[PDB]
């Protein structure tokens, strides 16, 4: 059926990891405005590793958002510690699903904000990370359970390949599963563009 209204943003079930990014207290929410994002196939863990392109974030001064498979350990803590400091305006979520589907489904968010997926294949490192592999978008919340990504800023025509490339996918899938599970994603896209 039709849906009846337009973009409410590329919504996945994934919640903030630390109560402390909460922004909006009065409804247990995290509102960044006009955020730049970072994606990472890895999960965060060491220090280390983030501290390059969280300075230069912090040089910028704009709001970030991380998706990794995890963040946990003291890169977490270094982020709670900052974030309440007010140094950086930092949230840091869990890459949605697991597998191939959740590595196609951080592909999914860099095209549509523009970003670059840190991988460990393609020669990149989080160290090395900078603010070109960084997405963007107008605005993003993220509750317990959510995370919305509104307005991407990816290009027009790489968001449309990717539904394209997507809809081939859903023509040669092989069950109703397979064929709703890519035809979310396909939703997930239009809704935040």
């Amino acid at each position: 059926g039709l849906v009846p209204r337009g973009s409410e943003g590329m919504q996945f079930d994934r919640g903030y990891l630390s109560p402390y990014f909460i922004n909006k207290p009065e409804t247990g929410e995290v509102e960044l405005e006009s955020p730049f994002i970072l994606l990472v196939d890895k999960k965060i863990s060491n220090i280390r590793e983030l501290l390059p392109v969280l300075e230069a974030v912090a040089k910028a001064g704009k709001p970030l958002l991380i998706i990794a498979e995890d963040v946990e350990g003291e890169a977490l803590a270094t982020l709670v510690v900052n974030t309440m400091r007010g140094i950086v305006k930092v949230a840091a979520v869990k890459a949605p699903g697991f597998g191939d589907r959740r590595k196609a489904m951080l592909q999914d968010i860099a095209t549509l904000t523009g970003g670059t997926v840190i991988s460990e294949e393609l020669g990149m490192k989080l160290e090395k990370a900078t603010l070109e592999d960084l997405g963007q978008a107008k605005r993003v919340v993220i509750t317990k359970d959510t995370t919305t990504i509104i307005d991407g800023v990816g290009e027009e025509a790489a968001i449309q390949g990717r539904v394209a490339q997507i809809r081939q996918q859903i023509e040669e899938a092989t069950s109703d599963y397979d064929r709703e599970k890519l035809q979310e994603r396909v939703a997930k896209l239009a809704g935040g563009v």
